[PDB]
RNA sequence: CGACACCUGAUUCC
DNA sequence: GGAATCAGGTGTCG
């Protein structure tokens, strides 16, 4: 199991198929390691767009942890816009309104809200991994991810 | 009515065995049977599917130009190069190559490469849905996996 | 404008 | 079931 000095690794993704198209299908995904207990590949509920996916893959992540009894990890995952958020846009956002930079409603508010109701006592270490550039941990992070968003066809 | 003007010329790049004991790339070009110029060697460089595929191209026409060709059809089942040439360059010259998504084009070292030949020649291009028409595909394409065989 | 993602579609290869 | 690669489009924020 992945750690970094009582840092538990962890990687996230989320994956949102056909997003911004008629039909969004949208899924989380976690990784925790090989086989491991923890690799986690559900859907998202309600509205369907990469960005929540992403943002909630994270959830899910702490969320998992804290029943594990962890308090620092070194959360790796593609989303600036999660990164960006969850460790200096919202910050912000909190004394104002949650209003963009362009005057007008931080439309993912709910979410990095519920987000940032669980960084509370944790210690993330926020990382940031490219996109198809060959890292495993975000690969299968992401392989996850898709499962979790699967058809049902078969 | 009316006459006739070019020549013809089929051409293949393939890469081999994806994981890492291998990535042996391979270009064939071929002008019919037994005619000297049809030769199918390997492809030196960042051993690639497409890649290979456009050089292979290159070798074509450059082989054209030594035998003072202005006019020929060449036949290929890529529509990357094609695509490429036929189109995706223009753009690619007015966006310093930059793909429709903000990042580098990489084949741009290559299509550029390929663009250069293209000068003077009227080149037409055809693409041939694989396991197309005319067995001078599976010629070329012969050539190409005997190439990717040389060191 | 920029940035990180999420896709949809194509073509070939095996 | 990918790897090659591209076009076109959204998700969202500075
Ligand atoms: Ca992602
Ligand atoms: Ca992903
Ligand atoms: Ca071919
Ligand atoms: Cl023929």
């Amino acid at each position: 199991g992945s750690h970094m000095g009582d840092f538990v690794v962890v990687y996230t993704d989320g994956c949102c198929s056909s997003n911004g198209r008629r039909r969004p299908r949208a899924g989380i995904g976690v990784y925790w390691g090989p086989g491991h207990p923890l690799n986690v590949g559900i859907r998202l509920p309600g509205r369907q767009t990469n960005q929540r996916a992403e943002i909630h893959a994270a959830c899910k992540a702490i969320e998992q942890a804290k029943t594990q009894n962890i308090n620092k990890l070194v959360l790796y995952t593609n989303s600036m816009f999660t990164i960006n958020g969850i460790t200096n846009w919202v910050q912000g956002w909190k004394k104002n309104g949650w209003k963009t930079s362009a005057g007008k409603e931080v439309i993912n508010k709910e979410d990095f809200v519920a987000l940032e109701r669980l960084t509370q006592g944790m210690d993330i270490q926020w990382m940031h991994v490219p996109g198809h550039s060959g890292f495993i941990g975000n690969e299968e992070a992401d392989r996850l991810a898709r499962e979790g968003a699967k058809q049902s066809e078969d």
